[PDB]
């Protein structure tokens, strides 16, 4: 427990400075366990209270209900890009350690997810794919650059050597080589050449093969794969970056006659095969599309969503209605990140407005079902970058090359409250509020059985509130206006 250095930017709260030799980290019975953040400058702060038999009053209670269970979680991490790559490796070794301690150790808020990039996406310096000498259909030319083999690579085995938990690693691709394209570029509105089934989609397919082979002799595996990044994004003219379009027709026949069959017919039979990794806006159709073949439905673990067009999707309509349709089919997050609008500033450091948009958009997905969430880039610059079409965003660490200094935004913490205290294997369970309230709040059970509720206040008045757990006791508290708590109890005890 070394506490936050703090520092102001301007904006509505602070980040944590940290640099080669410093940086943040990190019950009885029956009592709980509360960790606490604010708008006011408190990072997630442990204190103590008791569990009481007894409670009374009109105030608002928030009732356990430890006997309906939903889904299980599969975790919570982020994205191992290039540009990620080069600004951790930017700073001393020492601040490395200290970076992806922050996120991967028990020190830190215990991350167990990286997603990977196939090649190149916007958040590369430049363009390239595995297999770029033109028509290799053979794929003999098939080789890993520089950005994994001395960047990715290195970073990933550093993260899984710190490592609290087991990681699991999720790969997509943003385009395929060129001269497989409709439109022979790495962007613009274009797909795969030739129909499913065909030597154009059957070279595609053992791309990914060759992938895992590849990323394989460099004793990394893969929990999953995803069959395209953002698929829609390829139908779109103009559009900017890498992108390989498919309509959902399309994947379903790619994933029936050539991915699902050449995965399963692999030494890598065993990995996860994830659909969709698009706007939710696309469910349920995208999934009954694909889901209601019965060739393509054997290949298809579950399903990936990226949260950018959510304002347009109620999480009840596509989340809720998809899991209603095909409960045995995981949702799962895989993409988010703030300042991705043209009219927004893409790095505003310290901002407690961006950490509540991931703590609300993480409560609403597991109260709809979702089994994980993924944030994009590890860290950037304070520019949001590097970025080969200037496509600047924010982070959760915003490092400072020139200084050796890395900064811990808000949103770092507001993931560390699901990330740090609910581990793979946890589950969802009811909770029901007695009045209606300005609060966002999960609760799940933990693999040994305790509990674990986390309280989002959306609005700046504080509220006192009770949580009952039927049967153990009452937990009496209060949520300050903006803040974020994790309350954590045994209860089989
Ligand atoms: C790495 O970050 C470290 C944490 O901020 C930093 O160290 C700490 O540096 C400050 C500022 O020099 C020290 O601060 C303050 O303490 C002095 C001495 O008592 C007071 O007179 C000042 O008013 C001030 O509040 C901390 O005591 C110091 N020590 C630690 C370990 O926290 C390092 O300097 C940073 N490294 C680089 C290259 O900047
Ligand atoms: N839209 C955005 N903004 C950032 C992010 C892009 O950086 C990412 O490549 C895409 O998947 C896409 O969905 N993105
Ligand atoms: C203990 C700290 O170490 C580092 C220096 O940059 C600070 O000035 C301070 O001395
Ligand atoms: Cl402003």
């Amino acid at each position: 427990a070394r506490p936050c250095i703090p520092k102001s930017f301007g904006y509505s709260s602070v980040v944590c400075v940290c640099n080669a030799t410093y940086c943040d980290s990190f019950p009885a019975l029956g009592t709980f366990s509360r960790y606490e953040s604010t708008r006011s400058g408190r990072r997630m702060e442990l204190s103590m209270g008791p569990i009481q038999a007894n409670h009374t009053g009109t105030g608002l209670l928030l009732t356990l209900q430890p006997e309906q269970k939903f889904q299980k979680v599969k975790g919570f991490g982020g994205a191992m890009t290039d540009a990620a790559a080069l600004n951790i490796l930017a700073l001393s070794p020492p601040a490395q350690n200290l970076l992806l301690k922050s996120y991967f150790s028990e020190e830190g808020i215990g991350y167990n997810i990286i997603r990977v990039p196939m090649a190149s996406c916007d958040f590369s310096i430049r363009t390239y794919t595995y297999a770029d000498t033109p028509d290799d259909f053979q794929l003999h030319n098939f080789s890993l650059p520089e950005e994994d083999t001395k960047l990715k690579i290195p970073l990933i085995h550093r993260a899984l050597q710190l490592a609290q938990r087991p990681v699991s690693l999720l790969a997509s691709p943003w385009t395929s080589p060129t001269w497989l394209k409709t439109n022979g570029a790495v962007n613009g509105k274009g797909s795969l050449k030739g129909q499913p089934g065909d030597i154009y989609h059957q070279t595609w397919a053992r791309y990914f093969v060759k992938f895992l082979d590849a990323y394989a002799e460099h004793k990394l595996q893969f929990w999953a794969v995803t069959a395209e990044n953002e698929p829609s994004a390829g139908l779109l003219s103009g559009y900017p970056f890498q992108c390989l379009g498919f309509t959902p027709e399309h994947q379903r026949d790619f994933i029936a006659r050539d991915l699902g069959p050449t995965l399963a017919n692999s030494t890598h039979h065993n990995v996860r095969l994830l659909m969709l990794d698009d706007q939710r806006l696309l469910l349920p159709h995208w999934a009954k599309v694909v889901l209601t073949d019965p060739e393509a439905a054997k290949y298809v673990h579950g399903i990936a969503v990226h949260w950018y067009l959510d304002f347009l999707a109620p999480a009840k309509a596509t989340l809720g209605e998809t899991h209603r349709l095909f409960p045995n089919t995981m949702l799962f997050a895989s993409e988010a990140c703030v300042g991705s609008k043209f009219w927004e500033q893409s790095v505003r450091l310290g901002s407690w407005d961006r950490g509540m948009q991931y703590s609300h958009s993480i409560i609403t997905n597991l109260l709809y079902h979702v089994v994980g969430w993924t944030d994009w880039n590890l860290a950037l610059n304070p520019e949001g970058g590097p970025n080969w079409v200037r496509n600047f965003v924010d982070s959760p660490i915003i490092v400072d090359i020139t200084k050796d200094t890395f900064y811990k935004q808000p949103m770092f913490y507001h993931l560390g409250h699901f990330s740090k205290f609910i581990p793979e294997g946890s589950q969802r369970v009811g909770l029901v509020a007695s009045q209606k309230n300005d609060l966002d709040a999960v609760a799940l059970m933990h693999p040994d059985g305790s509990a674990v509720v986390v309280v989002l206040n959306r609005s700046s008045k504080d509220v006192p509130l009770t949580i009952k757990d039927p049967a153990v006791g009452f937990l009496e508290t209060i949520s300050p206006g903006y803040s974020i708590h994790t309350y954590l109890w045994h209860r089989q005890l």
